[PDB]
C-alpha cells in the first residue's frame, strides 16, 4: 500500500484548537438579513455559485454576493471564512444571509475592484510580479498556519485592485482543514494547477499542494506562457509535466510513496530528461527572468510535496529581497 505522509510545518495545529475550531459540521450559522442587501449585476457564474455586485443599504458600502448553488460543504467554506477573517490578503466575510428566492446561503463579502486577469498579466514589470508574489505567500502562510489548505489557488482566485496595488485570495469553496494521516480528494484545484500528487491519486497530501500551484502561477508570468503546464485533460496533464521536470524525479517520487502510475500512462509517458530552467527564457520574457526567479521557481515545481518550499521558507527567498517590505 502507499507509504503514509505528513506536512513538515503546521501538522498539529488542528488537535491543539478547540473543536469548535475544525468541527465545520457543529458550527451553528447566525443569519444576517438579506433586506440590508440590494443586487446591482451579475459579475458571473460557476457550477457552485452566482456572483453579484450588491449595495449594503445599512452602510452604503459596495459588497459582493455570493449566492451558494444547493451542492452540504456550505458549513466549511463558512467556518474557514470565519477562521480566517482578519487574516492577511485574507477576503473578508461581511456577512451570510438566506436568499428568499434560492432558499440557499448567499456569502457576502468585502468589494474589490478587481483589474481583468489578461489586461494585468499582460502589463506586469518584473517588480510586480514579485510584490504579488510576496503578498500571495503571505496569505497561504496565514492560512497554512491556521491549519487550513486552499487547494483552489490559481489566477482568477486572486483579487487585485491594480491601482491600489491591494490584493485578496479568495474562493475558499474547495479549502479544507489540514489533519495528519488523513486521506483527501484528489478532485481539487483546477488542471493546469492541480499538483502531482493529485495526479497520481496520492490522497494523504497537505499545504504544499498549494505551493506547487503557486509555482504554476510563477512559471505562467515569468516566462508569459498562459498556462505553463497546459494538459489537454488530467493524464496528459502529468506528461506535460514530466516533459520539463523529466520522468526520472517522477520515478523516484511514486516509489518513496509506493504509488503506482495508473497503467493508462504507458502508452502516453514516455521518457524525457529533466530540462534547465532557462530553455523556456526568450526575447519577450527576458526582462521577467533572474537567477533567483529561476532558483525560487525550482524549489516549488518539486514532484515530491515533501521537497517543496513551504510558504514562510518561499518569502525568505532572494527573488524578494527587492520588494519593499
Ligand atoms: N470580493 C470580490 N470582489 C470582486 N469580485 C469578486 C469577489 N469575490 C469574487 N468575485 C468574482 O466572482 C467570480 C467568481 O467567484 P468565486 O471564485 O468566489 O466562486 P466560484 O463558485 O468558484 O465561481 P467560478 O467557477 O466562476 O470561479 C469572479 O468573476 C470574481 O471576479
Ligand atoms: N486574477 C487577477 C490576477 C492578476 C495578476 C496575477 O499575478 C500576479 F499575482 F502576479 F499579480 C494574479 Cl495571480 C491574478
Amino acid at each position: 500500500g502507499p507509504v503514509p505522509s505528513r506536512a513538515r510545518v503546521y501538522t498539529d495545529v488542528n488537535t491543539h484548537r478547540p473543536s469548535e475550531y475544525w468541527d465545520y459540521e457543529s458550527h451553528v450559522v447566525e443569519w444576517g438579513n438579506q433586506d440590508d442587501y440590494q443586487l446591482v449585476r451579475k459579475l458571473g457564474r460557476g457550477k457552485y455559485s452566482e456572483v453579484f455586485e450588491a449595495i449594503n443599504i445599512t452602510n452604503n458600502e459596495k459588497v459582493v454576493v455570493k449566492i451558494l448553488k444547493p451542492v452540504a460543504k456550505i458549513k466549511r467554506e463558512i467556518k474557514i471564512l470565519e477562521n480566517l477573517r482578519g487574516g492577511p490578503n485574507i477576503i473578508t466575510l461581511a456577512d451570510i444571509v438566506k436568499d428568499p428566492v434560492s432558499r440557499t446561503p448567499a456569502l457576502v463579502f468585502e468589494h474589490v475592484n478587481n483589474t481583468d486577469f489578461k489586461q494585468l498579466y499582460q502589463t506586469l514589470t518584473d517588480y510586480d510580479i514579485r510584490f504579488y508574489m510576496y503578498e500571495i505567500l503571505k496569505a497561504l502562510d496565514y492560512c497554512h498556519s491556521m491549519g487550513i489548505m486552499h487547494r483552489d489557488v490559481k489566477p482568477h482566485n486572486v483579487m487585485i485592485d491594480h491601482e491600489h496595488r491591494k490584493l485578496r485570495l479568495i474562493d475558499w469553496g474547495l479549502a479544507e482543514f489540514y489533519h495528519p494521516g488523513q486521506e483527501y480528494n484528489v478532485r481539487v484545484a483546477s488542471r493546469y494547477f492541480k499538483g502531482p500528487e493529485l495526479l497520481v491519486d496520492y490522497q494523504m497530501y497537505d499545504y504544499s499542494l498549494d505551493m506547487w500551484s503557486l509555482g504554476c502561477m510563477l512559471a505562467s508570468m515569468i516566462f508569459r506562457k498562459e498556462p505553463f503546464f497546459h494538459g489537454h485533460d488530467n493524464y496528459d496533464q502529468l506528461v506535460r509535466i514530466a516533459k520539463v521536470l523529466g520522468t526520472e524525479d517522477l520515478y523516484d517520487y511514486i516509489d518513496k510513496y509506493n504509488i503506482e502510475l495508473d497503467p493508462r500512462f504507458n502508452d502516453i509517458l514516455g521518457r524525457h530528461s529533466r530540462k534547465r530552467w532557462e530553455r523556456f527564457v526568450h526575447s519577450e520574457n527576458q526582462h521577467l527572468v533572474s537567477p533567483e526567479a529561476l532558483d525560487f521557481l525550482d524549489k516549488l515545481l518539486r514532484y515530491d510535496h515533501q521537497s517543496r518550499l513551504t510558504a514562510r521558507e518561499a518569502m525568505e527567498h532572494p527573488y524578494f529581497y527587492t520588494v519593499v517590505k
